[PDB]
């Protein structure tokens, strides 16, 4: 399924080249521009654990998740991955724990040492 496919066929988008964050573009976005550091970004997402369980979805809340890009307001894999996206893009990201919640996890949804799968849609980005 999709997690296996991004694991086996994804693009390493880390600067270190450590395969910590792998990406597949699933729906091509608009033009060429990507957000810049500090932009307000609006996304929709779904997350799955490596045991198959769906741990979260913003769609189910009928509201996007909004944060300021490149500020550490999200796990590393999201700052890195969202920065690569065009407006209207949908991607899959596979996130090793060093770019996610590490050995601590996140109580209660995320165990220790968890590799995470996300589907992310970049709805919009705005300078403030
Ligand atoms: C504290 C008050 C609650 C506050 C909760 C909200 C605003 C509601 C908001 C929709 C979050 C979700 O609530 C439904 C829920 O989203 C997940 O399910 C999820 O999909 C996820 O992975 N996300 C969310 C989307 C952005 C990426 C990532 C994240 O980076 O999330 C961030 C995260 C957990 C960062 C930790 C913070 C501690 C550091 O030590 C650790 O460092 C490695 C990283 C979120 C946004 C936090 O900044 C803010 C909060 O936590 C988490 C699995 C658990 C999280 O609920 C807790």
């Amino acid at each position: 399924g999709a997690p296996a496919t991004v694991t086996e066929q994804g693009e390493d988008i880390t600067s270190k080249k450590d395969r910590g964050v792998l990406k597949i573009v699933k729906r091509v976005g608009n033009g060429e521009e990507t957000p810049m550091i500090g932009d307000k970004v609006y996304v929709h997402y779904k997350g799955k654990l490596s045991n198959g369980k769906k741990f979260d979805s913003s769609h189910d809340r009928n509201e996007p998740f909004v944060f300021s890009l490149g500020k550490g307001q999200v796990i590393k894999a999201w700052d890195i991955g969202v920065a690569t996206m065009k407006k209207g893009e949908i991607c899959h990201l596979l996130c090793k724990p060093e770019y996610a919640y590490g050995s601590a996890g996140s109580l209660p949804k995320i165990p220790s040492n968890a590799t995470l799968f996300f589907e992310i849609e970049l709805l919009d980005f705005k300078g403030e």
